[PDB]
């Protein structure tokens, strides 16, 4: 989108979730730096209405800030002028109630889009709606994902030339994961194309992986499954997308194959699901695709982030794409072709040796492969992955990545899932516990990382999962919060905390930062526990079965989660 | 109660909701004052897990905070020496749901009491409940108010000698008012003192009203009713309670007498609705009583706070009770007889042109007094009074009083009310709107107040109505919030504003001000809107009937607070 390509070079703009088209979550701004962050103080606050899980961030563009809360998805603007703010408008979307009873993973949305004087939200009932950005009047809507069929929305929209892409939720429901692009003047629906099923439906371009028909062409998005399990084959779209205009190309990953019981899957790869997508904005059709998790045992779903940094590879300038991925591998592609640079563990990973450069499939250890009946023990990362998400930041200063990581490990028994439309399609008992096959004390970290060597620079041990996507800056800081309520600012090269406050609820938020109209550097994030790991406080779950949310009950007890924070939904706004 | 007479003069802590016995709200603390106050931070903060009105304040006691919420009743410790706390236990009472639609005017509470190692809380669905303070464990609850009648409780206990004692709420559902009197160790009933009926319920000690004969005695809580109208009367009690140990008596007062409709309750004073009562806690007895609203045809509720200060009156120091009324008149009594000391405006007031010094009977103007089936205009006070709950405070440096207060005025239609038990029993037409008869476009003020001279000393215009009962200290402060956010604190010698913050969320707690275990001086207070002039926000309620919530919602739309604030739940800590 031509606005938004002049908009997210600016830097006291936050125009779309991840700062820019590349994701990269980086400011140049240095008015908040290591010298002086010490000084950074609350200016002020705002409660979004909501409880439980509030993730994404903000958008600022122009004087105003948008703000988007947990079911029931309330929006508004703020108009950053009023010393502090004003509530410029509010808008609240009618839903289907029913929508809170099929999402697998608490209430969340991470967030709006903003174009062409437009504000794009999506709701947990699966519409996708068009507010005028000044009014925040509805200008059209549409139902783009179905309840009854086990479907949420819960993933950010992307606005790209004149098309918002819209993905969905339900790969634990047996939902057909899809993108679906919308005219932003009109609403009216453009294309759609699946994960899986026939090539119609997937949408292939003519050059599909043409420089590496190894990772997969025509047909294997029914070929790699077993009778026609596909149907019911997830590869839902709910996480980050992001953009490159150069290429004409949008990228994203998809979630886990349905069904958790791999047995029902067998005998082939299940394409696409677990794969990085490259598809044309105008039509939908896919340039290149590179499956991470053939045949999935783990719920490793693909869909964190897509960052396009330009990196240095053995010496040339090369168009990227990197990818921490659930399965605990931080992925280098180059991003015109799919070519897989680098893949190495950015947290402990067993279940796989390596990413062999031979074939660029996983090496497993078969041993940790999940099965039916038979519980596999040990298993790291656990299904929530080396990092869920919550997206990494990427500095064009350093040339390093600063990710949010999760320290923890998981039994799996895979189970016979029997498939009613509307109710949960899983097939698996899960129980989690804390790393390195539960000797760790902690279950989370922030770290430094450098992608083509595959080293951590530095850690920081976070008691819990780190589940906020940091900010970067130009000052030499990270921002990032935790799910006991801190609030942190880094020294990204030491990786030193330099400041510190405890907030009202657990973060799971992504933190920004802006300029005002006053021209004062702001940093913002949300507060309001919630997402997987934090579902026992968000729907106040007793600690009595351990296997209940998934794995995720037992894990959040052990670490004292119920302990730490309470539920909320606060936008705090700090400043020097 | 001996341990709380004692830890009441400890400047560093907080230990029942109006600091102390006398309710004066004031703290001998002076680390933060005129000078320092512009450094004021925020320090730390807390989601309660709850939305809607916030009211009352934290405990402090030792090292532990006391957090209470709305409903469901969230009741939380905080360990303060944990840097800056960890949650030390918690508890959620299981309540009969039905309590919130018999609630009248917002699911708030007005918090918690602490004696002899044990917290008491108050729930929406009528319980009294006693806590372990240092483990979170409940060690009884009784049931001291009935849903099914239109019963709840929003009041804070007050816990005098070895009792609790508990009032109830319902004054719009023909609702018998009284104080109940539990043993704080096993919890058994110990006495119950109503309104009104017969003096067996009331509980008249010998010497009631002795030297006022012209206040009132006995029969008067029937025979001052047509037929049996009193067994409808009101004059509930979820106001704020204060004792003189010295004297042995504990002061409180009443609400309206039941329907709004003056007509059916035509023919006497209804005694004791609109009453403030001084009563003996051992046994419940009156010793005395004074009628401040006799026959009440406005909803002007008795139960703001009976702040007892020693006061100079005639170069004699004087053992005083002053009370701030709905009714818009500043009372000050002796509070060993009842005798009316002063009684003058601290608001706008047209419904009566004073309080005879003759017989202490409002001299009424017959033009304001409402009648059935006919408007009567132009009301000052409306119902929601010069103030209502939120409490004021006073120093005893300067003798004054800082008073939150509205400025609102009325039309309101007397309507035929037909009893059905558990359903509203109001029978009025209310329209609310600005002060002096809808001339001005502010809906508060925060004063200073000299109550033996019946006079505003200074005055600060607030758009909305000061819905926050300020905390005094010896440095010159009182902080109070607003219910667009803003918390502020000002100069009381002037009024000055001399620093203050946007929060997220209306503020309708009443701040307080302690020290920590580091001996830093803390001001603490909680934020999100709601009670009655927030029901609009709280409950969602739309602008078309602007009669709902019994006149509120037309007056907050007309106000602009829809526009000015979200509902939340927070609460927020300041240090220099
Ligand atoms: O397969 C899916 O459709 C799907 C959807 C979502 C979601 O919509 O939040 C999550 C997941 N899967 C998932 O596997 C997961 O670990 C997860 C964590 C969270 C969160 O917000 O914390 N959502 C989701
Ligand atoms: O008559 C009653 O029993 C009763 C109860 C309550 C309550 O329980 O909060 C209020 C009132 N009356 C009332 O008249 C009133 O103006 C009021 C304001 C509020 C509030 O918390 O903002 N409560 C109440
Ligand atoms: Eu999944
Ligand atoms: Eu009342």
């Amino acid at each position: 989108n031509d606005e938004l390509i002049k908009l997210e070079k600016e830097p006291g703009q936050w125009v779309m979730q991840n700062k820019n088209y590349a994701n990269t979550r980086y400011s140049e701004l240095n008015q908040i730096n290591t010298k002086n962050v010490s000084r950074l103080r609350l200016a002020w606050s705002f409660s979004t209405g909501a409880l439980r899980g509030h993730e994404g961030g903000p958008l600022v563009v122009g004087t105003t800030m948008y703000v988007h809360s947990a079911y029931p998805n309330h929006v508004y603007a703020l108009d950053l002028t009023q010393k502090p703010y004003a509530i410029k408008w509010q808008y609240t979307p009618v839903q289907n109630s029913q929508a809170v009873a099929v999402a697998c993973c608490d209430v969340v949305n991470r967030g709006l889009a903003y174009a062409n004087g437009k504000i794009f939200m999506t709701t947990l009932d699966g519409q996708i709606i068009a507010l005028d950005a000044n009014t925040g009047k509805e200008l059209w809507k549409m139902k783009h994902a179905d309840v009854t069929k086990g479907e949420t929305i819960t993933g950010a929209p992307l606005v790209v030339k004149d098309k918002v892409l819209v993905g969905v939720s339900g790969g634990e429901f047996g939902v057909r994961g899809r993108v679906g692009a919308y005219d932003i003047n009109t609403g009216n629906r453009v294309w759609l194309a699946y994960s899986q099923g026939p090539d119609e439906e997937v949408l292939l371009d003519s050059d599909f992986n043409k420089e590496f028909p190894q990772h997969g062409g025509p047909g294997d998005g029914t070929k790699t499954w077993p009778g026609e399990q596909w149907k019911l084959g997830g590869g839902t779209t709910w996480g980050w997308y992001s953009y490159d205009p150069a290429l004409d190309l949008f990228y994203y990953g998809t979630s886990n194959p349905g069904t958790w019981n791999a047995e029902q899957r067998k005998g082939g790869d299940n394409k696409w699901s677990c794969t990085i997508f490259a598809r044309r904005p105008d039509t939908g059709k896919a340039r290149w695709a590179y499956q991470m998790t053939p045949w999935d045992s783990w719920d490793y779903d693909g869909v964190n982030e897509m960052i396009l940094p330009d990196l240095t590879v053995k010496g040339k300038k090369t168009p990227c794409l990197v990818h921490f991925d659930r399965n605990g591998f931080g992925y280098v592609l180059d991003r015109r072709t799919g070519q897989l640079i680098e893949a190495q563990p950015f947290v402990y990973v067993n279940w796989a040796k390596e990413i062999s450069k031979e074939n660029d499939r996983p090496v497993e250890i078969p041993e940790k492969r999940t099965k039916q009946g038979v519980d596999t023990k040990g298993i790291c990362p656990n299904s929530m992955g080396g990092k869920d998400q919550q997206p990494a930041a990427f500095s064009p200063q350093t040339g390093l990545f600063y990710v949010p990581t999760n320290n923890m490990c998981m039994n799996y028994e895979g189970v016979e899932a029997t498939y009613t439309a509307g109710a949960p399609y899983v097939g698996a008992n899960v129980l989690m516990y804390s790393g390195h096959e539960g000797k760790d004390d902690y279950y989370g970290a922030f770290i430094c990382y450098d992608a083509l060597k595959g080293k951590r620079v530095w850690e920081i041990h976070e008691h819990f999962p780190v589940w906020s996507g940091p900010v970067v800056t130009a000052g030499g800081l990270a921002f990032y919060g935790t799910m006991d309520g801190w609030f942190k600012a880094v020294d990204i090269k030491t990786g030193k905390v330099l400041w510190q406050q405890k907030l009202g609820s657990g973060i799971i938020g992504n933190p920004i930062t802006f300029l005002g109209p006053d021209k004062k550097q702001y940093v913002a994030v949300y507060s309001g526990v919630g997402g997987w790991f934090g579902i026992a406080v968000a729907q106040n779950l007793p600690p009595d079965d351990p296997y209940a949310g998934l794995g995720a009950v037992g894990v959040a007890y052990q670490a004292g989660l119920p302990k730490a924070t309470t539920v909320g939904g606060e936008l705090y706004v700090f400043a020097l």
